[PDB]
């Protein structure tokens, strides 16, 4: 694995690269969620051995928010931390250091709302999306009133981790709800992943309409857990989308993070996703 | 189907163009051999019921060579006619006008050799080759020597169905063997013909070493029929082409065409070709 930086508009973001290059085959490139890095939140995934059998024959780009990455420093107080607008627009400036030409994006949470605006405004690079939890919805007032009088008694990391396990998840304090509770209450970069939820939470309308103009135009693999946070949105996104392009993964007992919980089937759902695209895996 | 021309360096080449392309796939590009059109070369294998099934997810473009077009005139006498390596340059000229970037080559005798060697001028815009009656030797002296003699008592037409079929199939005289005596002996621009034929034999070495710098760097399948004109041409290409990249049908009663006498065979080799490549087929 190498990391690398690369210079933007917006600042500097760094990605780790996997793997080779597959002759005339997209790079997966991730964007992880609020709250995680590459590896905290796609570790599980890209490890799972059935998933290894699939990568080999892929190169893959993992990145890390601004901040994130491994001994970021903190951005000095009152810092203009990017849009998530301007995160997709990143992306460009990596793919044209590492020159790949495609890519099949997988994202979490904020990291799916940014590969889909990338893939809007990039269209001829983007040869699919898994887009898991994602909510391309602004908040609208009522969204605001109801996160604000939340914020008033809860700390940023127990809203942050509201945002990626459900209510249930984070009662029944499963060991890895615990896990993740030290990481993110612990995390030396707080500060910086405090920057990227506002980030999130300040996010536009990605304005999907059943018909164009605005529409993605590849495959596209929706996933959510079964009353999970963000199920609603998934949901909504999914009555949104081309029906001969979009497939809903919607997964009983993944909860609020599927590609931590259910890895396995979460990567045989990659495989038909990547079948059904026409690639052999 | 839509036929097009293009002008280039060394005069203009008409193709023929099928189906839709498909999202980040090459399109399939073919070359025919000397006496032949697209058509007479390539009707009964992409018509074939099994190939029609695959090739749903290609965009095809099928090239006549220079004066073998529906309708060409006859090249004026003296005419300089483009070498094979020309023949080989006006492909970016196609590519370019299509807005295609990448291709599989499908070529027979000639065809073969000039997919060949755009496939070394330009091999990031070459994802796989189908090679069939392949020869990248120049005639030594003995070659010269032994057709010149031949040619003493053989007309051109003769000699060209000497190079498409093995003298037993053309003793045998079976019902493809006297319609394609035919169209060759019949056709209108067998002077034009003529000048491809001279084009063939006049080529120079293709000089593939196995172990680089002058080897061709993606999957190839090399086709010939056992005891045909150039079984000892393809057996030996076979053993300077990377053999990890490299597969050999070497196909029993196909005789000379086997693109025109076992097409369902041949099919099934190409959708193992195309497996084998990280495409569904
Ligand atoms: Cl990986
Ligand atoms: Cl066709």
């Amino acid at each position: 694995a190498k990391t690398h930086s690369v210079e933007t508009p917006y600042g500097s973001v760094t990605f780790t690269v996997y793997g080779t290059p597959y002759p005339y085959r997209p790079a997966i490139l991730t964007y992880h969620d609020v709250g995680l890095n590459y590896k905290s939140c796609f570790q599980p995934l890209f490890q799972f051995e059935d998933m290894q059998e699939i990568i080999q024959n892929f190169v893959r780009v993992h990145v890390d928010a601004p901040g994130m990455e491994e001994g970021a420093p903190v951005f000095p107080l009152g810092y203009q931390y990017p849009s998530l607008d301007q995160l997709a627009d990143m992306i460009p400036c990596v793919l044209q250091y590492l020159n790949f030409s495609t890519i099949i994006g997988v994202g979490v949470g904020a990291g799916a709302y940014i590969l889909a605006r990338y893939a809007l405004n990039h269209p001829d690079t983007v040869e699919g999306l898994v887009l898991i939890n994602i909510d391309p919805n602004a908040k609208g007032w009522m969204d605001w009133a109801a996160h604000k009088l939340t914020g008033l008694t809860s700390s940023i990391p127990e809203m942050i981790l509201g945002h990626l396990f459900s209510q249930e998840e984070l009662s029944g304090n499963s060991e890895l709800i615990q896990k993740y509770r030290n990481i993110i209450t612990h995390a030396p970069n707080l500060d910086n992943i405090e920057l990227y939820w506002n980030s999130y939470n300040n996010r536009r309308d990605l304005n999907f309409e059943r018909g164009g103009d605005i529409t993605l135009r590849c495959p596209v693999m929706l996933v959510v857990g079964d009353q999970a946070p963000h199920e609603d949105a998934v949901v909504e996104c999914n009555s949104k989308l081309d029906p001969t392009q979009t497939s809903f993964l919607k997964m009983a007992d993944s909860g609020g993070q599927p590609q931590l919980t259910q890895p396995g089937k979460l990567t045989e759902a990659f495989k038909y996703f990547l079948q059904g695209m026409g690639y052999m895996a």
